[PDB]
């Protein structure tokens, strides 16, 4: 038993980053077969952050401006091309360590492990989720970007994530590795900001399932409510509304606890009216919603 | 910025975990060059476990009794020895994937990472501290012992604990590698119990001063304290005292954020006194003990 914030073994990962250099900006690559892939803004100067045309940008440089280092093995670029707010770097080494690997784009709620990286190095790793107004609560320095975010599937690595750049509210914003940005941002140093935030319904209930699952059970009672009286509170918090597939996502949970979701639902529903009123559940006085109903069967029961 | 509770990169320590198999016991192995160790109640049978003599039981078992597999590959057994609660299995093939490692015992108050493992192959990493009362507060099910919690420092592991057993609170009891339990544990199913659990201090001081780099300021006050002051209330908490060699530690947060540590301590002791009322310190709403003044550094410089 017990409960962690745990993330996926990053081995298979940590062999596939690689350090690219241009000019004086050094940040972290993907090298997956003979393609080093990295953010595009790698080949900015500071005079160029401000309103940035990579189109022209790019046709300045040739091959032998990118700088790509694996380890202490030097890289050579022998073709670049850009696909959307990634670069795709062209090099005459198939990485021999290339994983089984997809690409794949996730939606707000989904979990993901980061490796964040620093010069070409893994540094750590920790889970996040994806926001619903398509940001991460991560943690980034300076030389950062190029990190990516994946999940493990038996054992196939499946991308979803590589990071940007950070918002001044202190999070996070990056791409899928196709290039295309998750919500409404691009890579220029304008001013932008993220949409309001919202806590992720069906998360909270897989976790108040994890609790019961642990030994706390104080939050339960006999009531029950339904699916729209349910929504109608949780509007009025700042919670996503609640679906039916969401319903059967969370069976497995049900029936291993012999608690009905609807019944869960009326838990939560007091939770939200009358707080915690001092008391901890899993070890935190606040409702998590950062664990998917996947992410608590595979902890809970392997 | 941001602070989230961050793991070591896995990759190094991936590749030494095995599969041990002893009758219809399965549990995890750690192999390093040419010996394998693995928790010695590896040798139990279910009516053995109450009340084991260990000497007997091995002497009873020969090299073939025990099946060693490293993913497909098996591995021959060519010598066995007990080592306090470890065996030490001499096998045939030194792991070529072996880092450059050592045997480190840690105290309470410090973290690692820990690469939880079944049937020898690596399910999650998340990060823990060593309890004041030796225990650890992880997340682990049937057939986790043998995962191991390391440290690394530069490119070197530092495995300092190995996974035995799950008190009745659902907290975990563990050795060192020399098979040394942390605190006043036995390997045998007898009701035994934790000591009771005291808040670490310093850690606690540095996630506020993790809190200040990142932008929240709400905490803190104009006042100061002495040592002997605020380790008068501290006791009254149930906060471990702080000493002198811990304010020293906590130097360079104090530097890099111009709060001198007495200081801090003012704030801390009017948190105890008069709880957070309603606000959050790091998107959490109690006061967080598991991240050291190293792990602080480490995420918020590099
Ligand atoms: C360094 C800043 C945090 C100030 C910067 N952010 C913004 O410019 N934000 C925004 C404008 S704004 O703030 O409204 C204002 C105009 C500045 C008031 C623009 C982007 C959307 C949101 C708002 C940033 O991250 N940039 C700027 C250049 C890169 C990217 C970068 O250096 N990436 C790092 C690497 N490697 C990883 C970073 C470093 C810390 N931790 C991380 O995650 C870039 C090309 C985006
Ligand atoms: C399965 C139990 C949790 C009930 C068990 N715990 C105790 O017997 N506790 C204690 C007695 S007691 O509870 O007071 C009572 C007498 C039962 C009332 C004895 C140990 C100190 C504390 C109290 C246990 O863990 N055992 C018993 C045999 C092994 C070890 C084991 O199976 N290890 C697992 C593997 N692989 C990893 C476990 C599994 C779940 N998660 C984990 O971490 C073993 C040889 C210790």
């Amino acid at each position: 038993s017990g409960f962690r914030k745990m993330a996926f073994p990053s081995g298979k990962v940590e062999g596939c980053m690689v350090q690219v250099t241009c000019g004086t900006t050094t940040l972290n690559g993907l090298w997956l077969d003979d393609v080093v892939y990295c953010p595009r803004h790698v080949i900015c100067t500071s005079e160029d952050m401000l309103n940035p045309n990579y189109e022209d940008l790019l046709i300045r440089k040739s091959n032998h401006n990118f700088l790509v280092q694996a380890g202490n093995v030097q890289l050579r670029v022998i073709g670049h091309s850009m696909q959307n707010c990634v670069l795709k770097l062209k090099v005459d080494t198939a990485n021999p360590k290339t994983p089984k690997y997809k690409f794949v784009r996730i939606q707000p709620g989904q979990t993901f492990s980061v490796l964040a990286c620093y010069n070409g190095s893994p540094s750590g790793v920790y889970q996040c989720a994806m926001r619903p107004n398509f940001t991460i609560k991560g943690s980034f320095l300076n030389g950062s970007a190029g990190s990516v975010g994946f999940n493990i599937d038996y054992d196939c690595v499946s991308f979803c994530y590589m990071h940007h750049m950070e918002l001044p509210t202190g999070v996070h914003a990056g791409t899928d590795l196709e290039g295309n940005f998750y919500g409404p941002f691009v890579d220029r140093q304008t001013a932008q900001a993220a949409g309001t935030d919202t806590t992720i319904t069906v998360n909270v209930l897989a976790w108040l399932y994890a609790a019961v699952i642990n030994g706390d059970r104080w939050f339960l009672n006999r009531f029950t409510t339904t699916l729209n009286d349910f929504n109608l509170v949780a509007m009025k918090y700042n919670y996503e509304p609640l679906t039916q597939d969401h319903v059967d996502i969370l069976g497995p949970l049900s029936a291993q606890t012999g608690i009905a979701v609807l019944d869960m639902c009326a838990s939560l529903k007091e939770l939200l009216q009358n707080g915690m009123n001092g008391r901890t559940i899993l070890g935190s006085a606040l409702l998590e919603d950062e664990f998917t109903p996947f992410d608590v069967v595979r902890q809970c029961s392997g």
